[PDB]
RNA sequence: GAAAGCGAGUCCGAAUAGGGCGGCAUUAGUACGUCGGGCUAGACUCGAAACCAGGUGAGCUAAGCAUGACCAGGUUGAAA
């Protein structure tokens, strides 16, 4: 599987759809515009 | 990191000392080739004494069995 980690830095909107993601990855996406979709 | 796992962080720990990593001030790989070297094969070439497997030999020699052959001449003089 997949996973986003919080290395880049320009702020933008994304929709990700990673097989998981660290703590400061999905409060990174979320706070420059976007959602990350983790499966059940 | 032993691992779960967490992730530019992570591991010992009960938070603060430190290991390893990142940023590093910071530069990049991959495929094929030729060459250096490594490893694995007989591994620069030549040489054992030996060990193991299957077979060949008793026409030599050691013996055994079967059936044949051989021992001039002279001396001594047992029992009966």
């Amino acid at each position: 599987p997949v996973k986003l980690l919080a290395s880049g830095e320009i702020s933008r909107a994304v929709t990700v759809h990673v097989d998981a993601a660290s703590a400061a990855a999905i409060k990174a996406v979320e706070a420059a515009g976007g959602r990350v979709v983790l499966p059940e």
